[PDB]
């Protein structure tokens, strides 16, 4: 279990809106990093995720051989140093391999051990969306008392009615007793869901002021980003996978799909809690390129999820490097398939303001660059601006994905964010996922 | 526990004579690195000690904040994975992070955990040899059921007679009920030690084909090496420490000094078990260049380690970079006070030939320049030539110490060998100590 | 069920063309045989049958007591060695013993147990051909669960249609919920199939280059050869035999023959599975003596298989020892009823080469001499050239049928293929039917 | 569960004194072998143990890939085929195969399963006599349910008193609750034993008649031929494991050894079970070259075996081949350690007769030559003469170990023995573990 000064610094929001307007990131803090390396120049170690609680923390990440598999999970708790930062003390180790291509796999806490949602590669990740049936699902619990169980699992509304499913790759989330992933993948035409999201779509608050086409013209595009050609003519959907906590799941693990009405075309994404609400953060691989976030409501019907909600925070904020006429300047609805995962830890809460969301403050990373996949940069901002930032190595230094995650130290009284980026290394490995520690500041 | 592919194939002699005339190294293989890396760009990891055993492995380093104290500790088992080759899995961890500089850590596996030995630094090396006070010395146990027990220890026969006293970094050994560890320092003029030590020399069994000085001049010059003026004017010394497995150390611990006949000037150094025998490498910090290792023949009285005797398997090969007139390219007895940790592997065993280590064959890994600590490079090698070799990365490449380990899948009935080497690396931190392994293939 | 190393990586083509043409036979590897050996100088143990599927394997032969009876009836599942290549493990036996000679029997793998389809002789096969009335047909179905059902059935259009019926002794294939099984016999000259067939030829697009006569001659000469005059007058045809799958099975199965303007003379044959599309491998027991391969194209009618469609892989490679003018080097059509069966395996899908197999590349064993059955030899070749090949034994080794299948451990990442051969054995048995077993390395 | 035919006709004396008067031997009968054959020209499988019983039999063998390690385990039931004779039914196959070097197996049936013990071999044979230290030994349960549970035993009165430990090989028995299994070794010099032991010799009965030395000289070369010089000087014991049937094994173990005046020099062997009547095969290893079997008497101490007695079956019938002045035509005693396995199976029972084994019959296989492993042939005979035999192959055919068992057909009433053979082969693997079977009739 984590030390007495972050048990209850877990998981929140930990400043005020007036607060957040005066915070800065502070110098990167040295500690043994708890992700392991590649040991041979070609090895690749690509697609982390991490899920940190209360009591302890999850972390896994794909490991393929020769150039960009099998699945290594880490799970430990914090401790303070005597430097006064945090070290992630690993406790257990596990390295699944045994032949069963786990990918996409996304990571939560649960009491006891980690649970781990996984789908079985066997092609191209485009032939997976041709293909009428979906790839194989699977759910790993891993015991802290090193007893493992997986499942392969089949919830209901999937076969049949998705080309293809896949983890978000990002930390998924326990609450009231279910397991919460977050999904996405391509549903087939003709299907109950492809005719209850028809005719829907989502436009961000600030894309109005932004965008040069006029209403109408916009309506239409966004309406067609949901569909992709190039994926066997699909709708690319963005989703909740709920397991309850059991060693017998087979198929009570229910797909709740988000409103294309809400949200952005499907994604990877990952879920979060501050206090008592549920967070979603949806990867921008569509036309708008800044970082989406929404507060999720969930339903339940007989104590079982029934149906997701969103409501997301309105930012114009922290821009991803895309292709083509999706760059991190685009604008303009249309349909995309291009961006990276760089996920958002929101340190003001968001409901805290008469109008949700109209002065919202975020920390992360993001790779700073219209096009390509260059100058990671570790960032602090707020709906319409970056108030901190600090580039990391020097320009044109490749990295992709980023998982940020913040606690605080109740002892000091600081805050702490993790940001988790793909390096591309010169020495090991094609990439060397870092653990990257510094303190949020208060002034 | 190690997996039942390993138990069988740890600390012995894997080749017959024979067949080492016909080894040669694998490609590197890519497993999930187990020795954490460095979270800033200045941050600096250096110094590992290694320890494998029949039940499981430790490991251990020093860890700077910035550029070149805390030790992270490790500990875990070997298992295969679905590709055949072994993964280091760590199944505990430990940040001793408390204000005491524990440096040259010695680290050894033992029933239960591991033990580990370091001194307490408080000034420059150099001021430790001219202050008549040795440092403070301490041995921590830590078991695999979370306890650790850490003691300041005081064996006989150190006061008033070492002005320091270092733990050679190299793994100890756990031997007949005791924890041996190497241990090196100064020992003051005047003293018993310093006088049974007068006079003596040792004299590789190989320099005379190779040196260009007169059996008289080498013999003046050897005696000399013994002693440095730059360090307070002490006799430098090479030993090993022999602790009783106890919870409560204090004076129980016995300082074993090897003969100053049989070893040259004191050094870092490493323990080894083959078999029923230790084996002793003593880094190479004198005039001789070439890689030195001794078969330690242990004498109890009265169920006390009371005097070892060292053997050396002679060599000329695997030189070492030093400095000024002691550089890889030296062959001749003179005063030296240069050279890098360079251990090797013994893959067949020195006493098959009718005459001790006529032909002994080795593995490891070495800097290949003269004078530079550059161009690290894994190779195989017998008495006068190295038989197979594979340099890493681009020449220019800066490293530093090497420890090497070898052990047998019983199962598939190859060697692997782990060679953890201190990279220099340009993206994280001062250091990156890699544990690149690799098979040594039969053929 | 079969180890996860195995599940995901079967009945598919595991190389891409590029692949194909650097592809290598490795050494024979140890396994322990899971094929029983007679236990008698006289006793003869031969026609093999084996399916292997995703969740496990089923084999079988035939077994006389006295000179070349029972039937011999195996399952179980694969699952790896500490050396790493594979170990098939037999979980259950059978020995249908009791009087009924149940001969060429072909095997298949289905959810939960083996089907096996025999015939039961009860004269020299010749006599069957001249007889009206077909032999009986057996289909017996063995769960894992230790249950045994066993059926006569009688499939429309047999009965004055076939005056013989026997199974193609090659493995069928679950297939879409129906068992496919290869069949083969003669026909009754006035019946619709004989009248439907009258007038058609398939001719191998690779033998104009080779044959010297002209294509009217050879036109001619390749009609006639469907027909025998030995075999009763009766136009030997090949064909595939559908079961659904039940346990009440009585005249449900359909009888699909192969028309004769796709598929040479009718013989022994075995159906694959690569992904989704159906295979078939046809004896040449005509006069063309190189290995035929054919995709298959199955129509359903009302859920029912209503025809079939074949499309060869033109090769002019791997011969087969035959007798007088259709030894392994006849070129030209004419009326021969000679050949052995000698199965072979896709390592390259057809279909990805802009013209259907352009480039081909497969896997099996072939007796390597003109006439005899003699020098078995393993092999890998494309359509004009043995690429890759080993003899066993010392020539003059007299040898038979011999079936092989490939698989791919998804761990390791190799393929491995077993060549089940009728080796003529000295010591036990006129037979010993062997499971040869080695990689298939690329490069 | 074996067949209602064989559940009454196991483990008996088939046949009165008069009745193996007129016993012989009749033709082999062909069956599917349920001992797995090698798949490579060079691999080596040996070392057989068979175990039958009321309910079932347990199979096992060594395998080495090169010449001649893993272990095959088989197991299942016996049932008649429709020719009326059996057909040895596996219904479970398990190949331990994971790194660690288990030989000299015994194995043995047991309530549900099978129990087998073997140690593990980590150096030459010799090297195990020379090492104070005895080799690890274990005893693995494998249930027909599949649950395996393997322990490393350390029973009292081994550490420190006997160099060496080794299974039998030949099967062990279940009996009153306990499994015993055959054990052999070498004794220490001034331990209990040895002291216990000290002066203690047997001479077979028959020997007298035919040994040319006197009475004085026969007892002091007899006594000497348990110690040997060439392997370390320690006292050569054959004894008894007895283990108590329980999943937790550790050290209820116990070892009995057998009194040197009752028994010769230790050997491999095999334990039996006639009724409620132990029995014990002792290969001849030492200077009497003929069968060696003896009725063993166990004595129990609150529930625990605490002593074993052994009377012999006085004969002068079937040698085995030998090596020196130890050959098959040896009779007089002193040093020898040379021989082979080749057990014998009571037809008779030994304690109907008022003088213990005055007219003995036994059934089994001995290689017919005086010092090669050479010519096979499966016999019966009572004391003094060999009253039936056919040796199988033609001469010089190589064979090593031989097993024998036989068990009644209730329902026919005839008796078929299995020689379980180790035959030299020439086309697949060094040696071919063949199970033959034929009638033994009475007229
Ligand atoms: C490790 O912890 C888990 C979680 O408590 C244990 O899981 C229990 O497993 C049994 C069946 O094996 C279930 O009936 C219980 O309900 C599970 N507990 C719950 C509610 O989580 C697991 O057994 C533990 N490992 C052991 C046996 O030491
Ligand atoms: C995001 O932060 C920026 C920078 O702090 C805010 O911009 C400032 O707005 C205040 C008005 O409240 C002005 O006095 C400053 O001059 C602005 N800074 C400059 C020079 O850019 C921005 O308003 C914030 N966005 C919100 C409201 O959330
Ligand atoms: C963890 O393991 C160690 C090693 O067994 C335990 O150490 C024992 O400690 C007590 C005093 O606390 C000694 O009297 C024993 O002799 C020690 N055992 C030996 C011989 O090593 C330690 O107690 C264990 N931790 C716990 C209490 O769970
Ligand atoms: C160390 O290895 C080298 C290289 O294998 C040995 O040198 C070879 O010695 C043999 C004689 O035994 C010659 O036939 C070869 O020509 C030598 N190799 C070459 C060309 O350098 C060397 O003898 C070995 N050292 C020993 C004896 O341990
Ligand atoms: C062994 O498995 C088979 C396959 O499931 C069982 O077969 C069932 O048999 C009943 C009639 O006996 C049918 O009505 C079911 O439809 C069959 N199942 C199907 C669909 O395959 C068989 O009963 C099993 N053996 C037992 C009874 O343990
Ligand atoms: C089958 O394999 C053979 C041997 O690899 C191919 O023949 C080679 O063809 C290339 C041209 O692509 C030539 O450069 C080589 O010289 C040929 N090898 C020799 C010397 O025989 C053959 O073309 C392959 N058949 C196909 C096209 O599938
Ligand atoms: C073992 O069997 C042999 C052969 O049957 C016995 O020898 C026979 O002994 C009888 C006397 O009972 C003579 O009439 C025969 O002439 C002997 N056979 C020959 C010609 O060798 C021998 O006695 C048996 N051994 C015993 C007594 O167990
Ligand atoms: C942050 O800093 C500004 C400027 O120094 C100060 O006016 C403001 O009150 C601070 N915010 C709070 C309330 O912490
Ligand atoms: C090693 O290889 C050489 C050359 O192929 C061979 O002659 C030698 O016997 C091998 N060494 C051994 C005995 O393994
Ligand atoms: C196979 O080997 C050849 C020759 O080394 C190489 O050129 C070719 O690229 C390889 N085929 C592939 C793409 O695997
Ligand atoms: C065995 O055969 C002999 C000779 O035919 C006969 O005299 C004897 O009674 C038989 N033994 C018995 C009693 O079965
Ligand atoms: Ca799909
Ligand atoms: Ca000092
Ligand atoms: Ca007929
Ligand atoms: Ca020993």
């Amino acid at each position: 279990i984590n030390d007495n000064r972050y048990i209850n610094g877990i998981n929140q929001f930990y400043f005020s809106i007036a607060e957040g307007r005066n915070l800065t990131l502070g110098p990167l803090l040295n500690m043994p990093s708890f992700i392991p390396t590649a040991t041979t120049p070609e090895g690749c170690t690509r697609i982390p995720s991490f899920s940190l609680t209360k009591t302890h923390w999850c972390y896994t990440h794909n490991v393929i051989l020769n150039g960009c598999s099998n699945q290594f999970v880490s799970m430990g708790i914090i401790e303070p140093t005597s430097a006064g930062f945090p070290f992630f003390r690993t406790l257990k180790t596990l390295y699944l391999s045994d032949g069963v291509n786990r990918k996409s796999c996304s990571i939560s806490t649960v009491p006891g051990g980690c649970m781990m949602y996984c789908f079985v590669s066997t092609q191209p990740e485009r032939d997976d969306y041709f293909s009428a049936a979906p790839p194989e699902q699977r759910i790993i619990i891993m015991y802290y008392n090193d007893t493992i169980v997986e499942r392969i699992i089949n919830p209901p509304g999937v076969l049949d009615v998705w080309a293809t499913l896949n983890p978000g790759t990002g930390s998924g989330v326990y609450y009231l007793g279910w397991v919460l992933f977050p999904i996405y993948g391509g549903v087939i035409k003709g299907t109950s869901l492809w005719n209850n999201q028809a005719n829907k779509y989502f436009i961000p608050q600030m894309v109005a002021a932004l965008c040069s086409q006029n209403q109408a013209t916009q309506v239409q595009n966004a309406k067609s980003s949901y569909y992709s050609s190039w994926f066997g003519n699909r709708m690319i959907q963005s989703g909740i996978l709920a397991c309850p906590l059991r060693q017998d799941l087979t198929n009570e693990c229910l797909v709740l799909p988000f409103s294309n009405d809400q949200v952005l075309m499907g994604a990877e994404g990952r879920l979060y809690m501050y206090g008592d609400s549920v967070y979603y953060y949806q990867r921008s691989n569509s036309w708008w390129p800044m970082t989406m976030l929404y507060k999720v409501t969930i339903t339940f019907t007989n104590g079982q999820p029934s149906a997701i909600s969103a409501q997301n925070v309105p930012t114009q904020q922290v821009p991803r490097p895309g292709t083509g006429d999706c760059s991190a300047t685009n604008r303009c609805p249309g349909f995309c398939l291009t961006g990276v995962y760089a996920d958002a830890w929101l340190l003001t809460n968001p409901s805290s303001t008469s109008t949700f969301g109209s002065e919202a403050t975020f920390t992360g990373s993001y790779l700073n660059t219209a096009t390509q996949r260059i100058n990671p940069t570790m960032y602090i901002a707020n709906n319409t601006q970056i108030i901190s930032s600090q580039q990391f190595g020097s320009s044109g230094q490749e990295a992709a994905y980023g998982h940020t995650t913040c606690f605080r130290d109740t002892g000091s009284v600081m805050v702490y964010c993790i940001y988790i980026i793909e390096l591309s290394s010169s020495l090991l490995g094609q990439f060397q996922i870092v653990p990257f520690i510094r303190q949020v500041t208060l002034s």
